[PDB]
DNA sequence: CCGACCGCGCATCAGC
DNA sequence: GCTGATGCGC
DNA sequence: GTCGG
Protein backbone atom coordinates (compact mmCIF):
# COMPACT_ATOMS: atom_id res chain seq x y z
CA UNK A 1 0.00 0.00 0.00
CA UNK A 2 2.91 2.22 -0.62
CA UNK A 3 1.08 4.88 -2.52
CA UNK A 4 -2.63 3.61 -1.39
CA UNK A 5 -3.89 6.95 -1.94
CA UNK A 6 -2.73 7.02 -5.46
CA UNK A 7 -4.14 4.17 -6.39
CA UNK A 8 -7.67 4.95 -5.16
CA UNK A 9 -7.44 7.69 -6.55
CA UNK A 10 -6.55 6.16 -10.20
CA UNK A 11 -9.33 3.56 -9.09
CA UNK A 12 -12.24 5.55 -8.30
CA UNK A 13 -11.37 7.67 -11.80
CA UNK A 14 -11.27 4.08 -13.67
CA UNK A 15 -15.16 3.11 -11.99
CA UNK A 16 -16.40 6.21 -13.21
CA UNK A 17 -15.19 5.90 -16.46
CA UNK A 18 -16.56 2.60 -17.05
CA UNK A 19 -19.83 3.13 -15.42
CA UNK A 20 -20.56 6.55 -16.05
CA UNK A 21 -18.81 7.77 -18.81
CA UNK A 22 -19.34 4.24 -20.76
CA UNK A 23 -15.26 4.91 -22.06
CA UNK A 24 -13.76 1.64 -21.35
CA UNK A 25 -10.26 2.41 -22.89
CA UNK A 26 -10.19 4.95 -20.10
CA UNK A 27 -11.16 2.57 -17.45
CA UNK A 28 -8.10 0.55 -18.96
CA UNK A 29 -5.82 3.30 -19.07
CA UNK A 30 -6.62 4.55 -15.32
CA UNK A 31 -6.25 1.05 -14.28
CA UNK A 32 -3.15 0.00 -15.77
CA UNK A 33 -1.38 3.21 -14.58
CA UNK A 34 -2.90 2.39 -10.88
CA UNK A 35 -1.24 -1.32 -11.34
CA UNK A 36 2.10 -0.06 -12.70
CA UNK A 37 1.87 2.81 -9.31
CA UNK A 38 0.84 -0.16 -7.16
CA UNK A 39 3.94 -2.44 -8.24
CA UNK A 40 5.93 0.47 -7.70
CA UNK A 41 8.89 0.13 -4.40
CA UNK A 42 8.94 3.90 -3.45
CA UNK A 43 6.52 6.47 -2.02
CA UNK A 44 6.16 8.61 -4.72
CA UNK A 45 6.84 12.16 -4.12
CA UNK A 46 6.79 14.26 -7.49
CA UNK A 47 4.02 13.82 -10.37
CA UNK A 48 7.04 13.63 -12.67
CA UNK A 49 8.30 10.60 -10.86
CA UNK A 50 4.97 9.10 -11.93
CA UNK A 51 5.26 9.74 -15.73
CA UNK A 52 8.65 7.63 -15.87
CA UNK A 53 5.97 4.61 -15.51
CA UNK A 54 5.13 3.40 -18.39
CA UNK A 55 1.23 3.88 -18.30
CA UNK A 56 1.31 7.78 -16.46
CA UNK A 57 0.94 10.27 -19.12
CA UNK A 58 0.26 13.96 -18.24
CA UNK A 59 -3.31 13.84 -17.40
CA UNK A 60 -2.66 11.17 -14.61
CA UNK A 61 0.53 13.25 -13.83
CA UNK A 62 -0.92 16.08 -12.80
CA UNK A 63 -3.43 14.71 -10.73
CA UNK A 64 -1.33 13.02 -8.77
CA UNK A 65 0.30 16.21 -8.32
CA UNK A 66 -3.03 18.02 -7.13
CA UNK A 67 -3.44 14.98 -4.94
CA UNK A 68 0.17 14.87 -3.28
CA UNK A 69 -0.57 18.67 -2.53
CA UNK A 70 -4.02 18.78 -1.25
CA UNK A 71 -4.95 14.84 0.04
CA UNK A 72 -7.70 15.44 -2.78
CA UNK A 73 -8.79 15.72 -6.10
CA UNK A 74 -11.24 18.24 -7.24
CA UNK A 75 -12.54 16.00 -10.23
CA UNK A 76 -13.49 13.45 -7.94
CA UNK A 77 -14.66 15.54 -5.30
CA UNK A 78 -17.28 17.11 -7.91
CA UNK A 79 -17.84 13.45 -9.22
CA UNK A 80 -18.93 11.97 -5.92
CA UNK A 81 -21.48 15.40 -5.51
CA UNK A 82 -22.89 14.65 -8.36
CA UNK A 83 -26.34 12.83 -7.48
CA UNK A 84 -27.07 11.19 -11.10
CA UNK A 85 -23.46 9.64 -11.76
CA UNK A 86 -23.45 8.62 -7.99
CA UNK A 87 -26.54 6.75 -8.37
CA UNK A 88 -25.37 5.03 -11.15
CA UNK A 89 -21.86 3.95 -9.78
CA UNK A 90 -23.83 2.13 -6.79
CA UNK A 91 -26.51 0.56 -9.09
CA UNK A 92 -23.59 -1.21 -10.91
CA UNK A 93 -22.46 -2.35 -7.85
CA UNK A 94 -25.34 -5.18 -7.64
CA UNK A 95 -23.75 -7.90 -9.90
CA UNK A 96 -25.88 -7.92 -13.38
CA UNK A 97 -26.22 -3.99 -13.22
CA UNK A 98 -23.64 -3.04 -15.61
CA UNK A 99 -23.13 0.68 -17.03
CA UNK A 100 -25.99 0.48 -19.84
CA UNK A 101 -28.66 -0.92 -17.01
CA UNK A 102 -27.30 0.84 -14.25
CA UNK A 103 -28.34 4.17 -16.45
CA UNK A 104 -31.54 2.94 -17.36
CA UNK A 105 -32.45 2.54 -14.40
CA UNK A 106 -31.55 5.74 -12.85
CA UNK A 107 -34.08 7.29 -16.07
CA UNK A 108 -36.80 5.55 -14.73
CA UNK A 109 -36.13 7.22 -11.31
CA UNK A 110 -34.61 3.60 -9.50
CA UNK A 111 -31.35 4.78 -8.20
CA UNK A 112 -31.26 3.06 -4.55
CA UNK A 113 -31.19 0.35 -2.55
CA UNK A 114 -34.86 0.49 -1.57
CA UNK A 115 -35.72 1.40 -5.19
CA UNK A 116 -34.15 -2.58 -6.94
CA UNK A 117 -36.32 -4.08 -3.90
CA UNK A 118 -39.44 -2.32 -5.31
CA UNK A 119 -38.84 -2.98 -8.50
CA UNK A 120 -37.71 -6.49 -8.76
CA UNK A 121 -40.01 -7.53 -11.79
CA UNK A 122 -38.22 -4.77 -13.97
CA UNK A 123 -35.07 -6.96 -12.89
CA UNK A 124 -33.74 -9.81 -14.86
CA UNK A 125 -32.45 -13.09 -13.48
CA UNK A 126 -29.09 -12.40 -13.05
CA UNK A 127 -29.81 -9.12 -11.86
CA UNK A 128 -32.23 -10.64 -8.88
CA UNK A 129 -29.75 -12.88 -7.02
CA UNK A 130 -27.47 -9.74 -7.59
CA UNK A 131 -29.56 -8.16 -5.80
CA UNK A 132 -30.48 -10.75 -3.44
CA UNK A 133 -26.82 -11.16 -2.14
CA UNK A 134 -25.85 -7.72 -2.75
CA UNK A 135 -24.22 -7.54 0.77
CA UNK A 136 -22.80 -10.98 0.81
CA UNK A 137 -21.33 -10.21 -2.44
CA UNK A 138 -19.08 -7.23 -1.05
CA UNK A 139 -17.48 -9.30 1.48
CA UNK A 140 -14.27 -10.83 0.95
CA UNK A 141 -13.75 -14.83 1.25
CA UNK A 142 -10.47 -15.70 4.08
CA UNK A 143 -8.21 -18.12 2.54
CA UNK A 144 -9.37 -20.57 5.48
CA UNK A 145 -12.61 -20.44 4.05
CA UNK A 146 -11.28 -20.92 0.42
CA UNK A 147 -9.44 -24.32 1.68
CA UNK A 148 -13.03 -25.34 2.72
CA UNK A 149 -14.67 -24.76 -0.37
CA UNK A 150 -12.05 -26.28 -2.10
CA UNK A 151 -12.14 -29.25 -0.33
CA UNK A 152 -15.96 -29.73 -0.86
CA UNK A 153 -15.47 -28.96 -4.56
CA UNK A 154 -12.96 -31.13 -4.98
CA UNK A 155 -14.15 -34.11 -2.72
CA UNK A 156 -17.49 -33.12 -5.07
CA UNK A 157 -16.37 -33.66 -8.21
CA UNK A 158 -13.80 -36.75 -7.24
CA UNK A 159 -17.95 -38.59 -6.48
CA UNK A 160 -18.87 -37.83 -9.93
CA UNK A 161 -16.17 -39.34 -11.90
CA UNK A 162 -12.92 -39.82 -10.17
CA UNK A 163 -11.42 -38.76 -14.06
CA UNK A 164 -12.43 -34.74 -13.66
CA UNK A 165 -9.55 -32.74 -12.38
CA UNK A 166 -10.48 -29.83 -10.49
CA UNK A 167 -8.23 -26.64 -9.52
CA UNK A 168 -8.72 -23.32 -7.69
CA UNK A 169 -7.51 -20.40 -9.29
CA UNK A 170 -8.07 -16.67 -9.46
CA UNK A 171 -6.36 -14.50 -6.32
CA UNK A 172 -6.22 -17.95 -4.37
CA UNK A 173 -3.37 -19.96 -6.61
CA UNK A 174 -1.63 -16.56 -6.68
CA UNK A 175 -1.70 -17.01 -2.72
CA UNK A 176 -4.05 -14.46 -1.76
CA UNK A 177 -5.00 -14.39 2.06
CA UNK A 178 -8.36 -13.13 1.04
CA UNK A 179 -10.66 -13.80 -2.58
CA UNK A 180 -13.48 -11.91 -4.11
CA UNK A 181 -14.92 -15.15 -5.40
CA UNK A 182 -14.22 -18.58 -6.42
CA UNK A 183 -12.77 -19.90 -9.37
CA UNK A 184 -12.73 -23.88 -10.44
CA UNK A 185 -10.95 -24.97 -13.74
CA UNK A 186 -12.43 -28.19 -14.83
CA UNK A 187 -10.93 -31.10 -16.96
CA UNK A 188 -11.84 -34.46 -17.70
CA UNK A 189 -10.24 -36.89 -20.06
CA UNK A 190 -13.29 -37.20 -22.31
CA UNK A 191 -13.23 -33.37 -23.67
CA UNK A 192 -10.60 -32.21 -25.52
CA UNK A 193 -9.81 -30.13 -28.67
CA UNK A 194 -10.15 -33.02 -30.82
CA UNK A 195 -13.72 -33.99 -29.51
CA UNK A 196 -16.03 -34.43 -26.46
CA UNK A 197 -16.60 -38.25 -25.87
CA UNK A 198 -19.08 -37.27 -23.53
CA UNK A 199 -21.96 -34.58 -22.76
CA UNK A 200 -23.36 -32.90 -19.64
CA UNK A 201 -19.86 -32.94 -18.31
CA UNK A 202 -20.19 -29.48 -17.05
CA UNK A 203 -23.46 -30.41 -16.25
CA UNK A 204 -23.11 -33.40 -14.15
CA UNK A 205 -20.40 -31.44 -11.82
CA UNK A 206 -22.98 -28.42 -11.11
CA UNK A 207 -26.02 -30.87 -10.05
CA UNK A 208 -23.71 -32.98 -7.79
CA UNK A 209 -22.80 -29.44 -6.36
CA UNK A 210 -26.49 -28.56 -5.99
CA UNK A 211 -27.36 -31.97 -4.44
CA UNK A 212 -25.23 -30.72 -0.91
CA UNK A 213 -26.24 -26.99 -1.03
CA UNK A 214 -23.39 -25.76 -2.29
CA UNK A 215 -24.45 -24.53 -4.63
CA UNK A 216 -27.61 -22.47 -4.19
CA UNK A 217 -28.17 -20.13 -7.16
CA UNK A 218 -27.24 -19.96 -10.75
CA UNK A 219 -26.57 -16.33 -12.68
CA UNK A 220 -25.64 -18.02 -16.31
CA UNK A 221 -24.62 -21.98 -16.73
CA UNK A 222 -23.65 -23.40 -20.65
CA UNK A 223 -21.62 -26.63 -21.41
CA UNK A 224 -18.32 -24.61 -20.38
CA UNK A 225 -18.85 -21.84 -18.34
CA UNK A 226 -20.36 -21.77 -15.00
CA UNK A 227 -21.72 -18.22 -13.05
CA UNK A 228 -23.05 -19.13 -9.58
CA UNK A 229 -23.07 -19.12 -6.05
CA UNK A 230 -22.21 -21.24 -3.26
CA UNK A 231 -22.06 -21.10 0.45
CA UNK A 232 -20.23 -23.23 3.38
CA UNK A 233 -22.43 -25.75 5.49
CA UNK A 234 -22.42 -23.85 8.89
CA UNK A 235 -22.91 -25.30 12.41
CA UNK A 236 -25.72 -25.54 14.92
CA UNK A 237 -26.75 -22.15 16.08
CA UNK A 238 -23.70 -20.84 14.28
CA UNK A 239 -24.65 -17.98 11.56
CA UNK A 240 -24.88 -18.61 8.29
CA UNK A 241 -21.77 -18.07 6.35
CA UNK A 242 -22.21 -15.46 3.43
CA UNK A 243 -22.88 -16.56 -0.09
CA UNK A 244 -20.33 -16.63 -2.23
CA UNK A 245 -19.72 -16.36 -6.15
CA UNK A 246 -18.38 -19.64 -7.93
CA UNK A 247 -17.32 -19.56 -11.35
CA UNK A 248 -16.69 -22.99 -13.14
CA UNK A 249 -14.53 -23.64 -16.07
CA UNK A 250 -14.50 -26.69 -18.13
CA UNK A 251 -11.15 -26.46 -20.70
CA UNK A 252 -10.42 -29.32 -23.10
CA UNK A 253 -8.06 -31.28 -20.53
CA UNK A 254 -5.03 -30.71 -24.03
CA UNK A 255 -5.17 -26.83 -23.28
CA UNK A 256 -4.87 -27.29 -19.71
CA UNK A 257 -2.06 -24.84 -19.59
CA UNK A 258 -3.08 -22.50 -21.51
CA UNK A 259 -6.73 -22.40 -19.46
CA UNK A 260 -5.05 -22.32 -15.94
CA UNK A 261 -3.18 -18.95 -17.21
CA UNK A 262 -6.26 -17.62 -17.80
CA UNK A 263 -7.92 -18.26 -14.84
CA UNK A 264 -4.82 -17.64 -12.63
CA UNK A 265 -4.93 -14.38 -13.72
CA UNK A 266 -4.92 -11.64 -12.63
CA UNK A 267 -6.73 -9.58 -15.38
CA UNK A 268 -4.48 -7.03 -15.75
CA UNK A 269 -1.53 -9.23 -15.99
CA UNK A 270 -3.88 -11.17 -18.40
CA UNK A 271 -3.62 -7.78 -20.29
CA UNK A 272 0.07 -6.90 -20.24
CA UNK A 273 0.73 -11.03 -21.15
CA UNK A 274 -1.54 -11.03 -24.63
CA UNK A 275 -0.35 -7.47 -25.49
CA UNK A 276 2.74 -8.35 -25.57
CA UNK A 277 2.42 -11.68 -27.11
CA UNK A 278 1.24 -9.08 -29.91
CA UNK A 279 4.29 -7.26 -29.89
CA UNK A 280 6.31 -10.62 -30.54
CA UNK A 281 4.05 -11.70 -32.81
CA UNK A 282 1.97 -14.46 -31.02
CA UNK A 283 -1.91 -14.61 -29.56
CA UNK A 284 -3.00 -15.70 -26.30
CA UNK A 285 -6.67 -16.84 -25.49
CA UNK A 286 -7.53 -19.63 -22.39
CA UNK A 287 -7.02 -22.18 -25.20
CA UNK A 288 -3.98 -21.91 -26.90
CA UNK A 289 -0.73 -19.32 -28.00
CA UNK A 290 -1.19 -19.46 -31.92
CA UNK A 291 1.78 -17.02 -34.25
CA UNK A 292 0.53 -14.26 -36.80
CA UNK A 293 2.00 -14.83 -40.27
CA UNK A 294 -1.09 -10.47 -42.34
CA UNK A 295 -2.47 -10.69 -38.43
CA UNK A 296 -4.22 -13.96 -39.08
CA UNK A 297 -3.75 -16.89 -36.31
CA UNK A 298 -1.51 -19.43 -37.38
CA UNK A 299 -2.36 -22.85 -36.19
CA UNK A 300 -1.90 -23.73 -32.26
CA UNK A 301 1.65 -24.14 -30.95
CA UNK A 302 2.67 -26.80 -28.62
CA UNK A 303 2.39 -26.29 -25.22
CA UNK A 304 3.33 -28.66 -21.83
CA UNK A 305 3.54 -26.11 -19.27
CA UNK A 306 2.94 -22.51 -18.14
CA UNK A 307 6.66 -21.92 -18.65
CA UNK A 308 6.52 -22.95 -22.48
CA UNK A 309 3.86 -19.67 -23.08
CA UNK A 310 6.50 -17.52 -20.90
CA UNK A 311 9.12 -19.02 -23.31
CA UNK A 312 7.30 -18.23 -26.71
CA UNK A 313 6.52 -14.49 -25.75
CA UNK A 314 10.38 -14.23 -24.47
CA UNK A 315 9.49 -13.59 -20.89
CA UNK A 316 11.28 -14.95 -17.98
CA UNK A 317 8.54 -17.62 -16.22
CA UNK A 318 6.77 -15.50 -12.93
CA UNK A 319 5.44 -17.53 -10.37
CA UNK A 320 1.43 -16.89 -9.66
CA UNK A 321 2.27 -14.94 -6.93
CA UNK A 322 4.05 -12.89 -8.37
CA UNK A 323 1.32 -12.09 -11.11
CA UNK A 324 -0.96 -10.16 -8.84
CA UNK A 325 -0.42 -6.82 -11.27
C1' DC B 1 0.51 13.61 -33.80
C1' DC B 2 -3.95 10.56 -32.90
C1' DG B 3 -5.92 5.97 -34.27
C1' DA B 4 -5.34 1.43 -31.41
C1' DC B 5 -6.07 0.10 -26.98
C1' DC B 6 -6.71 -8.90 -24.64
C1' DG B 7 -9.82 -12.43 -25.46
C1' DC B 8 -13.94 -14.87 -24.93
C1' DG B 9 -18.60 -17.49 -22.46
C1' DC B 10 -23.60 -16.71 -21.66
C1' DA B 11 -27.94 -13.94 -21.78
C1' DT B 12 -30.88 -10.93 -24.30
C1' DC B 13 -32.90 -8.81 -28.18
C1' DA B 14 -33.81 -7.20 -33.03
C1' DG B 15 -34.11 -8.73 -37.39
C1' DC B 16 -34.95 -12.13 -40.51
C1' DG C 1 -35.33 -21.02 -34.97
C1' DC C 2 -30.91 -18.92 -36.29
C1' DT C 3 -27.47 -14.81 -36.49
C1' DG C 4 -25.36 -10.85 -35.29
C1' DA C 5 -24.86 -7.15 -31.98
C1' DT C 6 -24.99 -5.61 -27.53
C1' DG C 7 -24.52 -6.19 -22.40
C1' DC C 8 -22.39 -8.48 -18.81
C1' DG C 9 -19.09 -10.81 -16.70
C1' DC C 10 -14.49 -13.70 -16.19
C1' DG D 1 -5.74 8.53 -21.17
C1' DT D 2 -1.41 6.84 -22.83
C1' DC D 3 1.77 6.06 -26.42
C1' DG D 4 4.22 4.18 -30.40
C1' DG D 5 4.77 3.81 -35.16
N1 LIG E 1 -8.04 -11.87 -20.04
C1 LIG E 1 -8.77 -11.52 -18.98
N2 LIG E 1 -8.85 -12.41 -17.99
C2 LIG E 1 -9.63 -11.98 -17.00
C3 LIG E 1 -10.29 -10.77 -16.91
N3 LIG E 1 -10.95 -10.73 -15.70
C4 LIG E 1 -10.69 -11.88 -15.08
N4 LIG E 1 -9.91 -12.65 -15.86
C5 LIG E 1 -9.37 -13.98 -15.49
C6 LIG E 1 -8.08 -13.88 -14.65
C7 LIG E 1 -8.63 -13.81 -13.29
O1 LIG E 1 -7.67 -14.17 -12.27
C8 LIG E 1 -9.70 -14.94 -13.38
C9 LIG E 1 -10.78 -14.83 -12.26
O2 LIG E 1 -11.32 -13.54 -12.33
P1 LIG E 1 -11.70 -12.80 -10.90
O3 LIG E 1 -12.71 -11.71 -11.18
O4 LIG E 1 -12.20 -13.79 -9.86
O5 LIG E 1 -10.39 -12.08 -10.33
P2 LIG E 1 -9.34 -12.62 -9.23
O6 LIG E 1 -7.96 -12.44 -9.79
O7 LIG E 1 -9.58 -14.07 -8.84
O8 LIG E 1 -9.49 -11.60 -7.96
P3 LIG E 1 -10.53 -11.79 -6.78
O9 LIG E 1 -11.56 -12.80 -7.16
O10 LIG E 1 -9.79 -12.34 -5.61
O11 LIG E 1 -11.19 -10.46 -6.51
O12 LIG E 1 -10.31 -14.66 -14.67
C10 LIG E 1 -10.18 -9.84 -17.97
S1 LIG E 1 -10.87 -8.29 -18.05
N5 LIG E 1 -9.40 -10.32 -18.99
CA1 LIG F 1 -11.77 -14.94 -7.94
CA1 LIG G 1 -14.60 -15.06 -10.43
CL1 LIG H 1 -8.18 -21.07 -30.21
NA1 LIG I 1 4.75 7.35 -18.78
NA1 LIG J 1 -21.41 -4.64 -12.21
Amino acid sequence: TLNGGITDMLTELANFEKNVSQAIHKYNAYRKAASVIAKYPHKIKSGAEAKKLPGVGTKIAEKIDEFLATGKLRKLEKIRQDDTSSSINFLTRVSGIGPSAARKFVDEGIKTLEDLRKNEDKLNHHQRIGLKYFGDFEKRIPREEMLQMQDIVLNEVKKVDSEYIATVCGSFRRGAESSGDMDVLLTHPSFTSESTKQPKLLHQVVEQLQKVHFITDTLSKGETKFMGVCQLPSKNDEKEYPHRRIDIRLIPKDQYYCGVLYFTGSDIFNKNMRAHALEKGFTINEYTIRPLGTGVAGEPLPVDSEKDIFDYIQWKYREPKDRSE
